[PDB]
C-alpha cells in the first residue's frame, strides 16, 4: 500500500544536486532505420510510403491516392459522436481558436526620420504537416491544440497524417481533425509519413513545419528533417509542479499529481509545501486514493520513479525551487496566486486557483498561433 | 573569353526545371563531433580548471585563475572612447534603428475573461541569462555584436554574457565598444566549444545561460548543437543569399552591382537574378563580366557567381514571384515598377528590399532573430 515518493529538503547540504538527480532525464540501430526510410522516401517517393505503409502499419492499398480519407469520411465521423462529446470537442475547440485569436502576430510598417519605410510583414507558413498517432491511444486533445492553431495562423494547407493500423481508426481524433478544421488526412505514420510530409511524394504535398509527438521513429525523423522543415519542441515526459499553502485538501492535491502521473510512467509529479504535515496528509491520501485509480500501475510507477516531495522554508523559496524546476505545468495553490506569480518566472503554463517539458521552460514558449506565422522585414528606401 | 563568368542559367519551361532548380539551391567532422564531445564532458566535470587549461591550449591565451578570463568594464568603456568620432557616430547610430525596431516588436503580457468568467491570459518574460558568441581577432564584425545584444536588452535579459576568444590575447575594439554600448554586463575572453559548454552548464565564473546565440566555426556550431536542450540556441547559419527579381527596368550595371553586394563577402554566398526579360538577363551578364575586374574581391565574387550564382528566366512576374517562394532566400530584392503590387504575390523571405536572416530556405518556416527569442511566454489560467 506505500508508495515510496523521494522527499528532498531545502535545508540539507545536498540539496542541490539531489534536486538535480531529481529533475534529471535521458538507437544507434534506430538512427540507421529512419535514414533509410528518410531515403527510401526521396528516392522513391510513393511507391515506397505504400510498401513502408502495408509493412508498419499493416494498411495495405493499391495506390498511394488510396492513402487519403475523404472529407466526407471526417464529417461523418464527426456527425456519429455523442452528443456530450461533440459538444465538449466544440467547447475545447473554440477555447483554442479565442486564445490563438489573441496571441496572433500581425504586419506593421513606420517612417523612419529619412521616409525609409521598415516594416514587418506576417504570413502564415504554407502548408504543415501534424503527426498523430493511430488506434485508440491517441487524444483529441493534442489534435485540437496542434490544429486550431495553424487554422488562426491563416494555414492555407492543413494536413494531418495519422496510420491505420490494420484499417482501424478513431473516431474522435476523425471528429477534432474536422472540426479544427485539417484540410486533408493520410493513413501514413512512423518515418515514412514524417519524410512524406519533408520532402513531398507525388501524393503527399511537402509541408514546412510538422508538429505532433509519436514514437522513437517520429521523434528521430523529425530531427533529421529539420532544416527541411521546421518542428515542434521534442516533448519529454509531461510534468507537474504543485506549489501548497497548506490550506488546500490533500485529496485534491494527491489529485492534481495523479492527473500528470497517470498518462507516462515516467511523467514527473512534485509537491512544494512550507508545511511538513500537508506533505504527510498528501502522502496519505496518496496512498489511499491511488488502488481506487484505474491507471494505478502507471501512477505509482511514475511517482516511484519520479516523483518529489519538497519540504521549504517558505512560499519564497517555494517560487526559487520552482524557477529552477521550470516546469511544464505550474499549479499555485495558494491562497493569494495574484501574488504569488509575480516570483515565477520559468513555467509553461500556470494555473492558479504542446507545452515545453524537461526544463526547457527556461527558453521556450508553448506551441501557439506564432508558430505557424513567420515575421520578414519589409525596406522601402523611398 | 579571360573575362567571361560561367553563371548557372534556368528556364521554367525546362522539364528539369524542379530538379535543376533543387541543386542549384543544395548547400551541404566526425573527429569533431567526438572532439567538441570531450570538450564538453572535460568542461562539465572539471569546469573552470579545464576552461582555463582549454583556453591556454586553443587560444593561447594564458591566465593563472579563471577570473581573469573576464574584461573589467572600464575596458569595455574604454574601448568605446578610444574609437574615431565616425566608427562611434556609426555604431551608435545602428545601435539605435536596431533598438527602435526592437521595442516595436517586443512582446507584451496580457489577459482576459471568457463568458463564463475564466480568466485566460499570457505571461511574457524576458530569458534569465543570454549568451552571445562572438568570434576574435580582426575577422569579428561589432554589427554581430549589436543585433543579437541590443533585441536582447530591449527585451529586458537581466544578465547578457558574451564570449569572445583573445587569440595571443589580441582584442577587437569595434567588438568591445559595440559590447559596451548594447549593454552587454560581462565579457569572457574564451572560444570555441569550451565557452559553449561553460555558457550552458556554468562554472563557478561563468554563469549559466538559458540561450546562447552568435554565429562560429565548426566546433561552437557543433557544440551548439550538442547542448541544445540544455540551452535554447539560434538557427544555424548560413552561407548569405540574394534574390533579385528584376522587369528590365532597371540599369543592368546596377542589377550586377546588387548581386556583387552579397557575393563579394563569402565565397560560398549565393546570389540569384530572376526576370522575365532574357534580353535583360543577357545585359546583365556583360554588365558583371565588364563591371567585375574593377572590384576589390573580385577573386571571392567570382568564385560566388560560378559555384552558386544563378540568372533564372521566368514567363511573367507571377512565375518570378512563385521561383522567388521556391527559393525561399535570406535577401530579397524587388526591383520592378510596383514593387508594393509584386510584394503581395511574396510569402517566403527574410528580408525584402523595395526601391540576422533565416537562411538556406529556412524562411519557408523561420523569422529574423529579434527582440521575441529573448522572450517566452507562460499561459496562465485562473
Amino acid at each position: 500500500t506505500e508508495v515510496k515518493i523521494k522527499r528532498l529538503y531545502t535545508g540539507d547540504a545536498d540539496f542541490a544536486s539531489q534536486l538535480d538527480r531529481l529533475l534529471a532525464w535521458s538507437d544507434t540501430d534506430i538512427h540507421q532505420r529512419v535514414t533509410e526510410i528518410i531515403g527510401c522516401i526521396r528516392r522513391d517517393g510513393d511507391a515506397a510510403l505504400v510498401e513502408l505503409t502495408a509493412r508498419f502499419d499493416h494498411f495495405v492499398v493499391d495506390t498511394a491516392a488510396a492513402l487519403e480519407l475523404p472529407r466526407d469520411v471526417l464529417e461523418a465521423a464527426w456527425q456519429a459522436l455523442p452528443a456530450e462529446q461533440a459538444k465538449a470537442l466544440r467547447e475545447a475547440a473554440e477555447r483554442i481558436r479565442a486564445y490563438a485569436e489573441r496571441q496572433k502576430l500581425d504586419s506593421w510598417d513606420y517612417r523612419e526620420a529619412d521616409g525609409t519605410l521598415l516594416g514587418q510583414k506576417i504570413t502564415p507558413l504554407d502548408r504543415v504537416g501534424l503527426y498523430v498517432p493511430g488506434g485508440k491511444a491517441a487524444y483529441p486533445s493534442s489534435v485540437l491544440m496542434n490544429a486550431v492553431p495553424a487554422k488562426v495562423a491563416g494555414v492555407p494547407e492543413l494536413i494531418m497524417a495519422v496510420p491505420a493500423p490494420r484499417g482501424e481508426l478513431n473516431a474522435l481524433v476523425l471528429a477534432a481533425a474536422y472540426i479544427s478544421g485539417v484540410d486533408r488526412v493520410f493513413r501514413i505514420g512512423g518515418a515514412q509519413a514524417v519524410a512524406a510530409l519533408a520532402y513531398g511524394t507525388e501524393t503527399v504535398p511537402r509541408v514546412d513545419k510538422i508538429v505532433g509527438p509519436g514514437n522513437i521513429y517520429v521523434a528521430t525523423a523529425k530531427k533529421l528533417v529539420f532544416g527541411q522543415v521546421g518542428i515542434d519542441m521534442v516533448a519529454g515526459p509531461s510534468e507537474i509542479l504543485v506549489i501548497s499553502d497548506g490550506r488546500t485538501d490533500p485529496d485534491w492535491i494527491a489529485m492534481d499529481l495523479f492527473s500528470q502521473a497517470e498518462h507516462d510512467e515516467d511523467a514527473q509529479a512534485i509537491l512544494i509545501s512550507p508545511d511538513a504535515a500537508h506533505l504527510e496528509a498528501v502522502q496519505a491520501s496518496i496512498e489511499r486514493l491511488l488502488p481506487g485509480m484505474e491507471r494505478a500501475e502507471v501512477i505509482r510507477t511514475s511517482l516511484e520513479r519520479r516523483g518529489g516531495m519538497i519540504l521549504v522554508d517558505d512560499l519564497e523559496q517555494a517560487a526559487a525551487v520552482a524557477n529552477r524546476i521550470a516546469p511544464e505545468h505550474l499549479e499555485l495553490s495558494v491562497e493569494s496566486p495574484e501574488v504569488l506569480v509575480e516570483s515565477i518566472r520559468n513555467a509553461g503554463a500556470i494555473f492558479m486557483g504542446v507545452l515545453p517539458t524537461s526544463g526547457t521552460a527556461r527558453f521556450s514558449s508553448p506551441l501557439g498561433v506564432y508558430d505557424f506565422q513567420k515575421r520578414s522585414s519589409l525596406i522601402y528606401c523611398s
